[PDB]
C-alpha cells in the first residue's frame, strides 16, 4: 500500500517499532509445527501472534513468511505450498494490522552458495524473486531480508526484490556471531560498504545474540552506511536450560537498550527470537515518539569478498596471473570449462602475499558465459580475496558484476564517454569500483597528455557521481616501444597528489624484452616513491616480492 518514499518519509519523521519473534511464540500456543505451515493449517494463531504486537504498540509487523521460499518449503515436503502459504500469511497481517505498516519478511534458505554449496547465483535469484512477487501482488509496505548468513545469497535475494519491484522498501539484514562476522566471514564494515551502494533502503542486524553483544557490531555498521538502519536483537543470547533454548532477557533489560541504539542513528527498532509481547509493550513506553538522529558515515575505497576486505590505505597487490594471454594451456583449459586450475593459480598468488585477484577470460566470444558467471563466484570463497573484474565485452560485465560476491574492482575503462557511462551504470545497479585507463582511442605519449585524460575523465565521471570509486591507471607501455616511463611516474606522482588511488599494469613495461624482472622491480620501487598505492603484477616473481617489501619497510609503510 506505501511505497518506499512513503516509508522514507515517515522513517525521517520518527523511530518506528517493530515487532517480537514469531517462531519462539506459537509454541507458547500449543502449535510447534514448521511457522510457515500454519499459514495454511491454524491462521487463527498466526492471527493472535501478529495482534499481540499490535496490541503492544508495535508500528510495523513482519508476516510469518520467515521459511517461505521454494528452497527452503523444499526441505518440509512443503514447495507446493509456496502460493497459498504466502498470500495466506500476508492476508493475515494484514487484518492484523490495519494501517499499522507490514513488511514481508524473508530469511535464507539454508543453502550456502556453490562452492561451499551447490548453489549457483542465478538459482537464488530466481528462487527470491518468485517470493517477493507474490508479496508484492498482496500489497506489502516493505520487504525485510532477515538472518542472511552470506553476501552472495544476500546479494541475489534483494536483486530480485529490486528487479520485481522498484518501488518497494528494501531492509537487508546480516546476523553476526560473537566475533562479529557471518557464517562465510563478512563483518559489519564489509557488509555496509558491500550494499550501501546497492539499490536497497535499509541495512540492520538481527538474530543470534543481545542487545548487549550486538551494540558495537551495529555502531560499526552504522559508521559505514547513511540507509536507514534496523536492529532485531535476540532477549539475550541464547543458552539451554532443563533441556531447550531459553532467551533470558526480561522486558526492562532489554529496554534500557533503546537509547544507545537511537544514539548510534537506529530508525526501526524490534526483536527476534526470545522477544515477547511483554517486551515489545515495554520498548512501545520506552521508545515514545523520537525524530531519527543525523549521521556521517566514513568514506573509504575498499574492495572486498564474503570474508576479506581490502582497504587502499597500503600498498596493494593485485595478481596478474589469471589470464591466459600467452598461457596457452590456461586458455586451451578455460574454452573447455576448467576450474581447477584458475583455483590453483588463485591460491599460490594469495599464498605469496596477493590481496587481490585479476580475472581475464582472453578472446571472450570463445568462452562459455557460464563458465565466467561459476569463476567469478567460485575464487572469493576459495581464495578469500576480492578480484579485479578484467572484462571487455559489456554483456559478459554485466553477468559478472551481478554474480559477484563482494564489492568488486572492474578493470577498466578507458577515457571514453560511451564506455564509461555503460560500465558505471553497470557498477551503480550491482556495486563496486572502477579502474580508468588514462587513453582514449590512441595511447598517450607524455605526462601532458595524460593529465588532460586525467582531467576528462573527472568531468565525466563527476556528472555521474562517480569520483569516490575510481581508481586511476596512468598507461605503463613497453621500454621496447618507447614507452617513456618517466612519463608514467610523473603521471602517478600527480594523481597521487590529488589524493588518488592508482594502479599500473606492471608486467607491461616489460613484456617484450630479456630481464623482465629486474625492469618491474626497478619500475614499481621508483612508481611506489611516487605514491603509486597498487599494481597488478607476479606474485610469484620473488625477486620483485622481496624488494617490494623492502621499499615498504624502507619507506616506513610496514616492517
Ligand atoms: N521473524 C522470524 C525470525 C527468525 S530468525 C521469527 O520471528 O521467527
Amino acid at each position: 500500500m506505501r511505497n518506499r518514499r512513503e516509508v522514507s518519509k515517515l522513517l525521517s519523521e520518527r523511530v518506528l517499532l517493530l515487532d517480537g519473534a514469531y517462531g519462539t511464540e506459537f509454541m507458547k500456543y500449543g502449535y510447534d509445527d514448521l511457522p510457515e505451515e500454519l499459514n495454511i493449517k491454524a491462521p487463527d494463531v498466526v492471527l493472535k501472534v501478529h495482534r499481540s504486537y499490535i496490541e503492544s504498540g508495535s508500528d510495523v509487523i513482519l508476516t510469518n513468511t520467515f521459511g517461505a521460499t521454494r528452497m527452503k518449503l523444499r526441505k518440509h515436503g512443503l514447495e507446493d505450498k509456496l502460493d497459498p502459504i504466502v498470500r495466506n500469511a500476508v492476508r493475515i497481517a494484514r487484518r492484523a494490522a490495519g494501517e499499522k505498516l507490514v513488511f514481508g519478511d524473508i530469511g535464507p534458505t539454508g543453502e550456502l552458495p556453490y562452492p561451499l554449496g551447490s548453489t549457483l547465483f542465478e538459482e537464488f535469484y530466481e528462487n527470491f524473486r518468485e517470493t517477493v512477487e507474490i508479496m508484492v501482488e498482496e500489497g506489502v509496505d516493505g520487504i525485510i531480508f532477515e538472518t542472511f548468513s552470506d553476501i552472495l545469497e544476500l546479494k541475489a535475494a534483494v536483486l530480485a526484490a529490486r528487479e520485481v519491484s522498484r518501488d518497494v522498501f528494501l531492509i537487508a539484514h546480516m546476523t553476526f556471531d560473537e566475533k562479529g562476522r557471518s557464517l562465510t566471514g563478512t563483518d559489519p564494515a564489509n557488509f555496509a560498504i558491500t550494499f550501501d551502494e546497492l539499490d536497497i533502503d535499509a541495512l540492520g542486524i538481527n538474530c543470534s545474540l543481545g542487545p548487549e553483544e550486538i551494540l558495537p557490531i551495529f555502531q560499526e555498521l552504522s559508521q559505514y552506511t547513511d540507509k536507514f538502519l534496523v536492529v532485531e536483537p535476540n532477549a539475550g543470547k541464547p543458552i539451554v536450560e532443563n533441556g531447550k533454548t531459553v532467551y533470558p532477557l526480561k522486558p526492562h533489560d532489554f529496554a534500557v537498550h533503546i537509547d544507545s541504539y537511537y544514539e548510534l542513528g537506529v530508525n526501526i527498532f524490534g526483536g527476534c527470537c526470545g522477544t515477547t509481547p511483554e517486551h515489545v509493550k515495554l520498548f512501545r513506553k520506552v521508545l515514545g515518539n523520537r525524530k531519527p538522529l543525523q549521521r556521517k558515515k566514513k568514506r573509504i575505497f575498499a574492495v572486498s569478498s564474503p570474508s576479506k576486505l581490502v582497504t587502499f590505505d597500503h600498498f596493494v597487490v593485485i595478481g596478474e596471473r589469471i589470464n591466459p594471454a600467452g598461457r596457452k594451456k590456461l586458455w586451451a583449459e578455460m574454452q573447455k570449462g576448467n576450474e581447477e586450475i584458475v583455483i590453483k593459480e588463485a591460491k599460490t598468488q594469495v599464498e605469496k602475499g596477493a590481496e587481490v585477484l585479476d580475472v581475464n577470460f582472453g578472446i571472450e566470444s570463445q568462452i562459455d558465459v557460464r563458465y565466467v558467471e561459476k569463476i567469478v563466484q567460485t575464487l572469493p570463497y576459495v581464495s578469500n580475496v576480492p578480484l579485479s573484474l578484467d572484462i571487455q565485452n559489456v554483456d559478459l560485465t554485466e553477468r559478472a558484476l551481478r554474480a559477484y560476491p563482494g564489492r568488486s574492482l572492474f578493470n577498466s575503462a578507458k577515457v571514453d564517454e560511451e564506455e564509461l557511462e555503460m560500465k558505471i551504470n553497470l557498477l551503480k545497479k550491482y556495486g563496486g569500483t572502477l579502474i580508468v585507463l588514462l587513453m582514449g582511442k590512441d595511447v598517450p605519449k607524455s605526462f601532458e597528455e595524460r593529465k588532460e585524460y586525467f582531467e576528462k575523465a573527472l568531468k565525466i565521471l563527476e556528472r555521474h557521481d562517480f569520483s569516490d570509486r575510481v581508481i586511476f591507471d596512468p598507461g605503463v607501455l613497453p621500454l621496447g616501444a618507447e614507452g617513456k616511463p618517466v612519463e608514467v611516474l610523473k603521471t602517478i606522482e600527480f594523481i597521487s597528489s590529488k589524493g588518488f588511488n592508482t594502479t599500473v599494469g606492471l608486467s607491461n613495461l616489460s613484456f617484450g624484452l630479456p630481464d623482465r624482472s629486474y625492469y618491474n622491480t626497478a619500475f614499481l620501487v621508483l612508481g611506489i616513491s611516487k605514491g603509486l598505492s597498487s599494481a597488478i603484477m607476479n606474485p610469484l616473481d620473488e625477486t620483485l616480492m622481496k624488494t617490494l617489501n623492502a621499499t615498504l619497510v624502507i619507506l616506513e609503510k610496514k616492517e
